[PDB]
């Protein structure tokens, strides 16, 4: 049938009232009251700059939207390609089973890239953008982006797709009318780690999360893709890697693949950051290698904390000729990274000294066997390892290492520096380290474990009860975690922050539910650093879950939609 209801905006909500046939007002829809009466309408994030959004809609008409690059370039493919994806966005206000009329005026999109040669990830890279938005005669709207460069130019196009709002009272397509809109990102890393070594995922399905985090602006994809339980990268110089470590012949990543993802992610602005966690977490792969000690040790609480324990050993020189090889192989196909992530998990004394080859190296070089010994030879790998990343990459680029026994402020400075290491952080925020690491000039990525880990609230994989880090952390809690709270003065030392999800309980199937739509939550406190906390981001929370749906994402649900179209009612 048809709907039966009308919205009217009073005091920031939108009330549903019945629409009475017997009235001289014209009927608002919901998205299209909810465009004006909420401060900054359906935007997610919401923009740093200015948020005019006017006070009226025009029908538009679909077919009529046509896009037009101005400055030309190296980022042509780029800019095209972006530019046709557009057509697809904006058919994302409308429900599926419901067809716009096709009337209205027509759309002209004007890119215009001032830069329109640069097209590589860097820290420094500009993603900032403005957007106007006004009539143009009598029978069309002029949408123009300005941007510095093709990254902030395609997240101008997001936010404009952003302002297309369906009727589904009167089946029109409507957009808003006069927008003057200028934007740019707090920090310049917001990323999502994806673990795909405790459990497979379908490249389809890492596309498919691609395209949720463009739509919401985050630009990071950082790809675990190796650990202990397997090694699905397909390594050319290798072989006998992925051959013994992955899960199955068909849950692999080859270099074909690969690539598809990290164009895939280019053309969305996404830097895809390939990770190899060493000296730790590895295991499947390295069978008859002799490279590896504590593989499948029992009793595995002993040696490692989660199964099956495995480490490298360092005293081996053949295995940084293996090292090499993997770093060159993810160097050849992760060719848009900037970036390299070393891992850097906290490794296990107990496993390392265990091994009779590993003990007779540190005594024929007089080392002892305590803590502060298999310190030394974790600094020996961690050395020789970069070594061979800087000759894989053919390049010195900056590193990223998580907060372990090896970076403690205290000590960091003995072979690691500030210039060469970023840090990535899953304690708590109120850690003396974050302020010990802030102190000696680090740079920081934020993942902490009781806001970022996107894995804690589950069940027990070993045992009965609940995962490790329960409880399950909800939007709320991710939204208002601060960087800037936790940085203070050496904020700018911080340079974003990442959604973990580690997959020992997540895999093809769980991944949209984990990362959606809590993730767009960190999309928006990275983008804009809000003063306000998530109850002024409520309403946009609700629809931005329901945009991810209409994406084909599978997205958590958050509240009754009856919250969603009766604003205020629902509250504690
Ligand atoms: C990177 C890093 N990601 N997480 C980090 C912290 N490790 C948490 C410690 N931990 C635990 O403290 C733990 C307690 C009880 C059961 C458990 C079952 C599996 C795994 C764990 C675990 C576990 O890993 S460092
Ligand atoms: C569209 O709008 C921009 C910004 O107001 C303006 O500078 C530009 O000239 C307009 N383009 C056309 C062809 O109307
Ligand atoms: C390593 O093992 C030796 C005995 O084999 C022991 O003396 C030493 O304390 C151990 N080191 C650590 C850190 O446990």
């Amino acid at each position: 049938e048809d709907v039966v209801w009308r919205w009217s905006c009073d005091n920031g909500k939108c009330v549903k009232l019945k629409n009475d046939p017997r009235s001289s007002e014209p009927a608002l829809s919901l998205e299209a009251c909810k465009m004006f009466c909420n401060e900054y309408g359906l935007l997610w994030p919401r923009p740093t700059g200015e948020a005019d959004l006017g006070n009226f809609l025009s029908k538009i008409n679909l077919n009529s939207i046509e896009v037009k690059i101005l400055k030309k370039g190296a980022t042509d493919d780029l800019m095209e390609a972006a530019a046709k994806r557009f057509k697809e966005q904006v058919s994302l206000a409308i429900p599926r089973g419901s067809t716009p009329k096709l009337t209205g005026k027509a759309v002209d999109v004007y890119l215009v890239n001032e830069n329109p040669n640069e097209k590589a990830f860097s820290l420094e890279m500009d993603e900032s953008y403005g957007l106007r938005v006004s009539p143009s005669g009598a029978d069309r709207v002029n949408a123009t982006i300005t941007a510095n460069s093709f990254f902030g130019m395609r997240h101008g196009l997001e936010t404009l797709s952003q302002l297309f709002v369906f009727d589904d009272i009167r089946d029109h397509l409507l957009m808003v009318r006069d927008v003057n809109i200028s934007d740019k990102p707090v920090y310049p890393y917001r990323g999502i780690l994806l673990d795909t070594a405790r459990n497979y995922y379908s490249i389809e399905s890492i596309k498919r999360t691609i395209e949720a985090m463009a739509a919401v602006k985050l630009n990071t994809l950082h790809w675990h893709i190796t650990d202990s339980q397997s090694f699905p990268f397909v390594t050319t110089k290798r072989p006998n890697l992925y051959k013994f470590g992955a899960l199955s012949p068909q849950k692999v990543y080859t270099k074909a693949a690969i690539r598809e993802v990290v164009r895939f992610g280019l053309e969305r602005g996404v830097r895809v950051l390939p990770e190899f966690d060493a000296p730790a977490h590895v295991g499947e792969g390295w069978q008859d290698t002799d490279l590896t000690v504590c593989f499948k040790a029992e009793p595995w609480k002993s040696y490692c904390v989660e199964p099956p324990c495995g480490q490298l050993n360092p005293t081996k020189d053949e295995l940084y000729q293996y090292l090499e090889d993997i770093y060159s192989d993810m160097a050849e196909v992760f060719d848009t990274t900037d970036i390299f992530h070393m891992g850097g998990d906290e490794v296990s004394e107990a496993c390392w000294n265990s091994s009779d080859s590993i003990q007779n190296f540190m005594m024929q070089n007089r080392w002892d066997l305590d803590k502060e010994s298999f310190l030394k030879l974790w600094n020996y790998f961690q050395q020789k390892a970069q070594d061979k990343a800087y000759k894989a990459f053919g390049k010195k680029l900056p590193l990223i290492l998580w907060t372990s026994t090896l970076t403690n402020y205290k000590h960091i400075d003995d072979y690691l520096n500030k210039d060469d290491y970023i840090i990535q952080v899953w304690t708590t925020g109120v850690d003396p380290q974050i302020k010990g690491l802030l102190e000696k000039g680090y740079r920081l990525i934020m993942s902490n474990y009781d806001a970022l880990y996107f894995d804690c609230g589950y069940g027990a994989w070993v045992g009965a009860g609940n995962n490790w880090c329960s409880p399950y952390i909800g939007w709320q809690k991710v939204y208002d975690n601060s960087p800037a709270v936790i940085a203070l003065e050496h904020r700018d030392q911080v340079l974003g922050g990442e959604a973990a999800l580690w997959s020992e309980q997540s895999d093809t199937s769980t991944l949209d539910g984990r990362l959606w739509p809590r993730a767009a939550a960190l999309a928006e406190r990275l983008w804009a650093e809000p003063a306000t906390s998530w109850q002024d981001a409520e309403y946009r929370m609700l629809h931005i879950r329901e945009r991810f749906v209409r994406m084909g994402i599978q997205a958590e649900s958050l509240q009754p939609e009856w919250c969603y179209q009766n604003e205020g009612y629902c509250y504690s």
